[PDB]
């Protein structure tokens, strides 16, 4: 597509920058402003990298007695057990409880 990019009505979040290897400035118009600058389109930027650096390690303990796993004990960190996994084999179903911070572990039988 076109790279009609500018600093002016770009995305406060992401620092406009060029693919020659440089930076250029950051998004001016928030997603949450509106914006009337008319200008638009600039080749000079590329993209822009928006920083987060935490981005990871928040899926972590997406464990589940909903949809878990039909053969483990999805218990909870309170040091009490919860319920097995009800996500059989193609389960059409998903709780609320997707990815249960609560929970712990799935503690299946050792056979």
């Amino acid at each position: 597509d076109r790279i009609c990019t500018n600093c002016c009505a770009g995305t406060k979040g992401c620092k406009y920058f060029s693919d020659d290897g440089t930076f250029v400035c950051e998004g001016e118009s928030d997603p949450r402003n509106p914006k009337a600058c008319t200008l638009n389109c600039d080749p000079r930027i590329a993209y822009g990298v928006c920083p987060r650096s935490e981005e990871k390690k928040n899926d972590r303990i997406c464990t589940n007695c909903c949809a878990g796993t039909k053969g483990c004990k999805y218990f909870s960190d309170d040091g009490t057990f919860v319920c097995e996994g009800e996500s059989d084999p193609r389960n059409p179903k998903a709780c609320p409880r997707n990815c249960d911070p609560r929970i712990a572990y799935g503690i299946c039988p050792l056979a």
